[PDB]
């Protein structure tokens, strides 16, 4: 048996990777908190009356720089977002680089500049690192790992019957941005990536309705706001009932989403966070988010329920209903 | 310009990437405590009473598989070693793979199995991490964070005249063995390399002497020996004085180093310390190490003088001494 493509995809098929081989394989999971069976967009460690945050990712997003964004900008984003839809303060980043020998001095200090600058936007600061450099015709890869403080963690596993589902914007940017991109298509200007920090699209919920409010929150990169409903029912296990029509698309991304036959639910987001709060809150949490910029486009897409358990509905027209399949993959190659 | 390979070999022409461009690029560099102008093993955090520490290493060793060791175990060993010599305690990792399309599974799984062994023996948990698979032909790089709890974080700038320097074994076992494998070079068995965690020598040592008699440690990595005395020897501002005979040496390595025509102080070690303590205790400290499984052939090797600030003196024969300058980078290509 060999390693696909789909293995690092973030849909079905690297589940079933993380399931039967690195879960079982490692044996030592947990400092304490949510540790690695639990799968989640990061670990938590008790630390005096708070929660120590922990998260890594890497990325091998390819152009290095694309509309809206580039490899540095992603390294900083994803990293502050994985903390934030854990409910945590950014408070350190580390940045590891592995360069592919021959690149322009040029490529490292703009990607360094872009870092530092998106950096600066959260705040949050750049602490500690590492550089290798190798003969592979790489360019570069970005690996970033984040700690943060949280009072009050949120897992993915949290939601409850009749709670409601919000995203805070727009679905299907980033990789729709990217993959029309690589195709030529664009229209009066090219499609831009939403990549960007949302910690302030969360603490802005946050200090609204208090974070006992927020019970479960995902930040939908890889295989898209499909992949992110469907891991948050099946460890929630409750059924989650969205309405298509109520889910934000910019019209461009719809355009060109028909264009490439690919859904902006599957694809990667790099701007957004999907958010379950308690129902009596929904307006509440809907009008925090829409007061910031990050999240002017945020909307309640759904419902949790107590049948369908595992699963998410989507619900058109005037009430039919059908599933929203869980990606066996994000669709899009190199997308983060 | 172009990124050369030297750029990443953790010597001279390393530092000058660091200095001019990293450093002078990013603006946000530290969190309360030791930060990225440091250039220290790691970064800190003040938190409590206590410190966070923060570490991030990439590994792109090749063959992923050597003599006493692979890929695995060092990302565990060399997180676990950084945190170690900043003082702290490891509390626990994230691993980030990257991962070329086409990898066999069970060279996966060897992998994870040795990271698991490895981080038994510390004991410390793997609770975050993330998968890439890239169509590039890279077989597997290995990228791991850490955090540990410093009550009292040592630095590589804290060195004091009249200081003892002491090593925790034997000098240039990893570089050697690498090249020694890829060469053909054997004895009546390969050379093996030394990678393993070391938190349990350095704890020793604070259990015997206490942290505040323990001014500076450094973990011999990249560019070895003659690297970690040239910085701590440059960011304390004093200069050390070694004697080249108690420095300990395996009779194999100091053989193949021959062969290689290579010197064992400027290449990688993976499961040594450098430390420096304070003179009264300098005694204790060895015995501390020595009574250890890793830390058996510990030597005090040198001194801190108020002379030479900022180099490092080889003493030989009866008195005489020469520089011990600092690698422009480690001879071995991809050892770790
Ligand atoms: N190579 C790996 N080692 C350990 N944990 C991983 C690895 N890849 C992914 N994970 C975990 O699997 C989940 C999904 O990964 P991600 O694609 O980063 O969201 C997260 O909880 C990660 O911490
Ligand atoms: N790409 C990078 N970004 C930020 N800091 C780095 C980077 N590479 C190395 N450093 C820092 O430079 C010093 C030496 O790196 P290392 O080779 O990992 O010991 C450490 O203090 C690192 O934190
Ligand atoms: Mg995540
Ligand atoms: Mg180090």
């Amino acid at each position: 048996e060999k390693i696909k493509l789909e293995h690092g995809a973030g849909g079905e098929i690297m589940e079933e990777l993380l399931r039967d081989v690195i879960l079982k394989t490692l044996t030592l999971k947990s400092a304490g908190g949510i540790g690695l069976d639990a799968l989640d967009d990061g670990a938590t460690i008790p630390f005096g009356d708070k929660h120590i945050v922990f998260t890594i990712d890497g990325h091998t997003v390819k152009p290095l720089f694309f509309p809206g964004g580039d490899i540095g900008r992603l390294a900083v984003s994803g990293t502050v977002n994985d903390l934030a839809v854990m409910g945590a303060e950014p408070i350190a980043l580390a940045n590891s680089m592995i360069i592919g020998e021959g690149l322009d001095m040029e490529v490292l200090k703009r990607v360094l500049k872009s870092m530092d600058e998106t950096a600066r936007e959260v705040p949050v600061p750049i602490v500690t690192g590492d550089t290798k450099v190798v003969e592979d015709k790489i360019e570069m890869f970005v690996i970033t790992a984040g700690i943060g403080i949280a009072e009050h963690p949120v897992s993915d596993a949290g939601a409850k019957v009749g709670d409601a589902v919000l995203v805070s914007g727009t679905i299907g940017d980033h990789g729709i941005a990217l993959m029309s991109h690589r195709e030529g298509i664009a229209f009066e200007t090219e499609l831009k990536s939403d990549v960007a920090p949302i910690w302030d699209v969360v603490k802005a919920v946050a200090e609204t309705i208090g974070w006992e409010n927020i019970h479960a929150m995902k930040d939908p990169t890889r295989a898209g706001l499909s992949n992110a409903l469907n891991e948050i029912a099946r460890k929630s296990n409750v059924g989650i009932l969205v309405r298509e029509a109520d889910i934000p698309i910019r019209p461009e991304v719809r355009a060109a989403s028909e264009m490439l036959g690919i859904s902006p639910y599957d694809v990667a987001n790099e701007g957004k966070v999907v958010m379950v709060v308690a129902r009596e809150y929904a307006e509440e949490a809907l009008e925090a988010m829409r007061k910031t910029e990050k999240g002017r486009n945020a909307a309640i897409i759904g419902e949790v329920i107590a049948d369908y358990r595992g699963k998410v509905l989507l619900e058109t027209g005037i009430g039919g209903k059908r599933f929203m399949e869980p990606p066996e993959g994000d669709p899009v190659p190199r997308i983060c």
